[PDB]
């Protein structure tokens, strides 16, 4: 079977359409399953509270034009902008893109980044979490605030202080098991390499993981493991982490 | 290398984010090049000419919203929308297009599926050429017409007939083996399987080839020539026809 | 479905265990089908008359190796020391190994390289053929021979004159579309790339086909090709010119 | 570039070409190497101490077989043949291996999995390991007993008791989990998934290493990652757990 997977995006977002094709790409070596993306994007260059809110606002405009393809998943990428919008506000703009997709006769499932990080931490059952952001110091402060208030407890958090969206999708996920290991991440169940929909963190999963021995997600990889449960399918998915191996 | 390639589509296609991965995913059996894509999407349900010109309107918008993701090469899908504009538009909105992502930082090579059709005509040293369409008579009179304006004469043309590009997407590609067999093929130089970017034709493409013995084009095998062409890799595609192999 | 292909080769060769797996990589990209290799040697370093002959006593040893792995299929390569047993060999070699994957409780189909060449040209509807091979003159004439002697006529042969298997191997692809090229391939149904199994020829398959516009085989084409028929499996693969698209 | 990788096997091994090539596959999506696999096959149908003394004597004529081929990297296969033969013995099979090569002018790295499944061990750090074997008892018991004497700890370990090395391939890989599950593991620093070559263990490697949170080896793992040591690249394979991502 094909399965068209929607992805609505930031238009300077790189990485989604990067990590979440390659995973998919990479499960095709163990499940029957072949995959084809489809993007649709809405405007952003910076990531600021105002250019956030902005992008919100074509996030409608995008499900009508992934929905126009008749999809099977849609995806709706960027993490930091509905965490800033207020609190639990990913539930909330599932709800909303899931019925303009029924205003279009094509009733698709509706995933969002926050959400697919929310329910991959629980279904690790991981009360206590470690996170590392890109974004300046508030906006981090959002998305640690949306994750506590969502129940789950953050012990050491991190932020890398970018704001420009191309030069976090350039940052070396290399740098990322060093900035890992200078973190206390012994007091925590599961460490979120990349609550960020932008940063790249798929090269250093498995590498991170396998010297922190704790289990290890990036939004990109909580997202496919929602795409995939989403559609009733197994979600073993060579280097995706332990998400990624047999939890759903 | 990882090239990321960049795609305006009509929100209703689906074939170009499937036939153009999967052609360079091949490229990936063969060459050291990675690649990634990003797409964005224009409005446009019915394959009508009112509709289409609307649907151009929003090609600086698209060539905006992936040009933010530094892409590096645009591929402006749909060749009837350019050829319902008038003679030599092709050349006229690549122009254009260019320098939207010029005003926008990041200037990069863009590729209309109408010109790389012309092109990659041209580059097979083809004269003569068959036709075959899904679109409504008067819009694929519009199509042949360009062509022989482009100085290359159209032999035997065939016109599915689909107005719905839902319908366009469902049909099956092993009709076309058959549908060419019963054209005139002998007198032509080469095959345009597909001058529509919304058909399915690749699984097709090296079978009509295979007993015509006549090289065999489609809209996407095109763009993907133009687009390896514009970046200087060499162009061998596994199962791509004649024009995707030492090109050609 | 896993299909365990399983190879009797001369111990030198390494065209073989890379083309047919190349070939077979890229059917996994269109059909569902995945495919494991199992390889069994032969000692042979040169090729000549004498040693080929050596070789082929080691036959019956490598498939009872095979049949020990419950191997779905069998090709035996080197289509030379089969033709230089003399004419109509490639039916009693099948024959005979057919029988010892009989007698050892695992019964399987076997096909030889040199069957497979002339069933392959066969399908084609080709009733003449140009012919390269490495081999020295004699061994060449044996070749030809062999196929005239299987009812299809051969227009223009060259021969490469390597007898050291290593430098076979090591021979540039890139080399045979110029050598093709000068030859006369227009009086000719069908070229055939290489007679030979330790000749890379694979890269240059779809490249010669474009500018001869004449179907081009390769023993290893061929050999993967029979496979295919043998299982009752879909014969498209990307990248392995006409004989592998809807073949024929 | 392209590595040519050469595995001696037991003729009946089917998992060796499984796992190997699968690892290495999967590699290519992550590092720019690409691989071709070659094999030699020495006969054996049953596990027995002395159908395995027989096998081991053939050991030299395939490496022969295998450097007629100029191969980048040698893998000999059969953990329980060296182990069963006396203490330390992989180093002796090793030395006298390289040598045979040497005697052929094509001087190549050789590889145990017996020697690759000690270095894999220690490489990881860990003092105390926990082993799965289908073998029957007194084999696997020769097995702990190596390593043991190899300085390695065994807490907790399984037999299996199939001796048909093909009932052994034919071995569901998800039985594995809840077998490991049924194991006293918290009191071990890794998981010997497969003290073997023929059990398949891939598909449950990331599976049970995330319910067990304890790092996961089988031999054909540790022999990749002794083969990618051995040309001195780096060790990253996605699904190839714990010893497969950044530990070389």
């Amino acid at each position: 079977k094909v399965v068209r997977v929607g992805q609505i995006v930031p238009s300077s977002n790189i990485t989604m359409e990067t990590e979440i094709p390659a995973l998919l790409k990479a499960r095709e070596l163990v499940a029957p399953e072949r995959f084809t993306f489809h993007s649709s994007r809405m405007r952003m260059k910076h990531v600021t509270k105002e250019e956030l809110a902005r992008m919100d606002g074509d996030s409608d405009r995008c499900a009508l034009e992934l929905s126009d393809a008749r999809v099977d998943v849609m995806g709706y990428a960027c993490l930091v902008a509905i965490m800033s919008m207020g609190h639990g506000y990913h539930r909330v703009s599932a709800e909303r893109l899931r019925n303009v997709t029924e205003n279009n006769d094509a009733a698709t499932p509706i995933i969002t980044s926050a959400g697919a990080l929310i329910d991959g931490i629980r279904a690790l059952g991981a009360k206590r979490v470690a996170v590392v952001t890109p974004y300046m110091k508030p906006l981090t402060e959002l998305v640690v605030d949306y994750i506590r208030h969502e129940g789950i407890e953050v012990g050491d958090y991190r932020a890398l202080e970018i704001s420009d969206n191309l030069a976090v999708a350039a940052h070396d996920p290399m740098n990322l098991p060093g900035i890992i290991a200078s973190m206390r991440t012994d007091d925590v169940d599961a460490i979120v390499i990349s609550a960020c929909v932008q940063m790249p963190s798929l090269n250093a999963i498995t590498m991170v993981e396998a010297q922190t021995r704790k289990p290890v997600i990036s939004a990109a990889v909580a997202t496919t493991w929602a795409m995939l449960t989403a559609l009733d399918l197994p979600t073993r998915v060579p280097g995706g982490g332990t998400l990624l191996s047999g939890a759903y």
